């Protein structure tokens, strides 16, 4: 069973436990079910839970509800959730969730990646890095976003977090990011350089 580990306690009504089995939700792919019990734990003020609430509604940016995902992110922040940051900053760079804000956006991602050793880092560190690397921001700073992306898959895998905006570029995400095959040829092709073997499949496969 998925969350088995988070059900007791969530069922107790501990806050926390009801954010992980949230969590373990999502990742098993039962949205419904991550939005009961994030819906639980929001009720009793946790921001983590907000944020995951948040996340939910942008999940499909075709068929999302950006301006509430905003208000929820935004209640994460003021809540103390670096996570509720990282999801503020991912819509304040939309054009579908209000006014764009990306320099707010950054300092939001700065302060998630405060603790350069932490979970909180990995998230902020790749939006900074594709911030950087999209050109919403002024010009493109490739070399900037580099050292971001560098930063994230350090804490991860490396090449990770440049296979993740290789395919950023590929896909697009409407409201932020245009495709872009050029830029998605170039992180794709950081990714196997730093020796991330599927980095190296789509830049062959997108190249031929």
């Amino acid at each position: 069973e998925p969350g088995s580990q988070y059900q007791q306690q969530a069922e107790a009504g501990d806050r926390r436990a009801q954010y992980y089995l949230a969590d373990t939700w999502v990742s098993s792919g039962d949205y419904q079910k991550a939005e009961y019990w994030a819906q639980k734990a929001a009720a009793q003020g946790d921001g983590d839970a907000l944020a995951l609430l948040a996340q939910l509604k942008i999940r499909n940016p075709q068929q999302a509800d950006y301006p509430q995902a905003r208000q929820l992110a935004e209640k994460a922040v003021e809540a103390g959730s670096k996570s509720g940051e990282i999801v503020l900053a991912r819509v304040l760079v939309n054009r579908q969730a209000g006014a764009t804000d990306v320099a707010h956006a950054i300092t939001l991602l700065q302060d998630a990646a405060r603790d350069s050793e932490s979970d909180a880092a990995v998230d902020a560190q790749m939006l900074l890095g594709l911030i950087y690397a999209s050109g919403v921001h002024g010009p493109e700073d490739d070399v900037k976003a580099s050292e971001y992306f560098k930063g994230s898959s350090s804490l991860s895998r490396t090449g990770y977090a440049e296979y993740w905006a290789g395919m950023m570029f590929q896909q697009g995400e409407k409201g932020f990011i245009e495709p872009n095959k050029q830029k998605a040829l170039h992180w794709l092709n950081v990714s196997c350089l730093e020796g991330f073997d599927t980095g190296c499949e789509e830049f062959d496969r997108i190249s031929k």
